[PDB]
């Protein structure tokens, strides 16, 4: 991939960023092993009675839309409109968008705080945009139907950028767009790959990148992780395990990086 | 095991059911994950608010009555109430019926919403039918006892299904009796084995299976997934890590229902 | 270790012991199976409605500090309450004091409950002696100030043996101060080493051990199990399984406390 993102320098993480995680039941195990494997520390705390203290402490802040109830609403709301108080560097993960009104009602408020990412999936997206959900969808039609889109979502939120996964990722900045082409089918086979990226942008986030390398990175070396954890594996779940493992290792590649398929537009 | 049941044509699913989980927050991440190992859809959404927008969208429900709380009681039962209003393909998995008023009291109510399935384990449900609950429960005088009990409950509630799990599983419904006896003792030794059974028979339900077929079917196959693991597995942890592996990878053995072990009476 | 501590006797645990864990929601699917990989019985329950039930079929509790809110505030107050007016075995796990003042609150209602152990890692223990926390603080002289502020606190609640995690684990009862240094360091690389400790001191407190034995056997083994798993691991992912693994294994070895280090001062 022809791009000015300095992969060579993204890891190690060396600044053991604390990124706090206001996140779904679901794969919250799974989100704070990841932050470890790659040397962040996570913190899932979400009562809002703690924020002014944690927030003194925290590098960044997930944001994830799953599973939501009344409890998790006004954690969701408080921490995103005290966020926008503070300058916290924030990942918004609009998990299950589209999904009811309820969901879509908080979504948009958590967007509308201007989050350094907003990230989903391109079902998800698609409809962030207004845009019929038929995949159809990972057609090059679609794709360039969702970037004008998501173009005209940086303008009413110039400093955020926009993430939507699949088969090819696509990164939407007012300054950039990007179109990724890592993974495999199988990292839509076991729970929480999504909420994981999103913490893995935040963990760059805290480290210090900028929000569109930090974006890049995650997905990229999450994505890498996926196609070597296929070659060891078989079964879904032994595939989970060596995607999980790879977290750590495939650091440790000088040159982990090379295999990254990408076009900037 | 001389059967009505046409196992040859169970897996794989194709029709990518959507199965809705009202369930505990201990072993939600692995049911998760073994519906996607066995290529159902995954939804854990339980805030009332969104069922509505929700039931039009799932195949199967699965109302889980563990770690009850004031929020999951709430959930539960607007969710009972409302699959039966519109018909949704329902189990009831009532784990811990027995421990407490408060839990018989919710599941009771689940049970009189006359859902697709009712499930349990050995001690549950003979609790359920009133039962005492001493294993000498699993002796051939205990297994007829409850099997008896159970007919007198499918006299009061005769669209549904029961499953009484354990070394032989009891399946009973107005039509038929059916004994079970697959799987290993290693499968009381990771926490959610009975959580994720539930899950599968709601997955097969989604798929369009018979209930007793999907009952049938969705115990043998995750008991058969213990039995492979078994031989290839040293540790507890090591066994959970190669069932949940299985269940992706049994299924491709074109005559992997053939280890069936089980009688109908 | 030169030690009055009867580690032959420890495993394997012969009574099934009810453990009941009001717990967080991160690692409780982790705990329930560490539980179970050393034969106890494992039970999330954490509504008070069934305190009176749940209380007279349980061994020992476990009351975790862990991702506070208004609800498992309400429970971890009520549990205490509850398990000082029947004398339940409890170990109080500090996760996060010092975090905020709302988690010191309720941390300090449980421990002036007077529970059988209080248990936390260094930084939090510190914390609660209100001492300073800068490591640094796993110095010699750190560790001696440490040992001082925990035996003062033990004037103070003299029926509770008090345990502080780290490189090397700090344990104080009004009898005894040992100082172990077992383990690797991988043991901070995945969510829930610390809970996970927890759990098995309820765990042999529950099978009839005393609190000293409890703790140091808990932490002996659970150290040492992550010492073999290092030895047969390779990524954090991998050496978390393995550990987990362990737990069902170092067991069988007639002579696995052999390999314990530690000094009773
Ligand atoms: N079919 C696929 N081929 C390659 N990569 C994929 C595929 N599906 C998902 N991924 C990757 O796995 C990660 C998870 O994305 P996705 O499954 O779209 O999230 P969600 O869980 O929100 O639906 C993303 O980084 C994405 O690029
Ligand atoms: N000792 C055993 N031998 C064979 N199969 C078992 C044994 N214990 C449990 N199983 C099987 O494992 C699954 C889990 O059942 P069970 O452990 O009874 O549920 P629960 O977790 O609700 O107590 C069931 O399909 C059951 O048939
Ligand atoms: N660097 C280390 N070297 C050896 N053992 C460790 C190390 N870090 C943690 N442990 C051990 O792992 C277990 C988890 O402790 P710790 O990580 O301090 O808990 P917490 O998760 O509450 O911070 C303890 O038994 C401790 O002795």
């Amino acid at each position: 991939m022809k791009t000015s993102v300095k992969f060579e320098t993204i890891f190690p993480l060396t600044t053991a960023p604390l990124i706090q995680c206001i996140t779904n039941e679901i794969t919250c195990e799974s989100m704070a092993n990841a932050l470890l494997y790659i040397d962040a520390k996570p913190i899932m705390a979400d009562d809002p009675r703690e924020f002014p203290q944690m927030f003194q402490q925290t590098s960044a802040l997930v944001l994830n839309l799953g599973h939501l109830s009344q409890e998790r609403e006004q954690s969701l709301l408080a921490a995103s409109d005290y966020a926008r108080q503070v300058n916290k560097l924030t990942v918004v993960d609009l998990v299950g968008y589209g999904a009811s009104d309820i969901r879509n009602e908080v979504g948009e408020k958590l967007v509308h705080n201007q989050p350094t990412v907003v990230k989903g999936n391109l079902s998800e997206m698609r409809t962030f945009c207004q845009l019929v959900s038929h995949p159809l969808d990972q057609s090059e039609e679609a794709i360039e139907e969702l970037i004008q889109a998501l173009r005209q979502q940086t303008q009413k939120f110039p400093q955020t950028v926009f993430l939507a996964t699949g088969i090819q990722d696509v990164l939407v900045s007012q300054e950039q767009v990007i179109v990724l082409q890592n993974g495999v089918p199988e990292l839509d086979c076991f729970t929480g790959t999504g909420d994981l990226v999103g913490a893995l942008v935040a963990a760059l986030l805290g480290e210090g990148n900028a929000p569109m390398t930090a974006a890049v990175a995650a997905v990229s070396y999450f994505n890498l992780c996926g196609e070597k954890a296929k070659t060891k594996s078989q079964g879904l779940a032994d595939f989970r395990q060596n995607t999980l493992n790879q977290l750590s290792l495939l650091m440790k590649e000088k040159d982990w990086f090379e295999a990254v398929k990408g076009r900037v537009l």
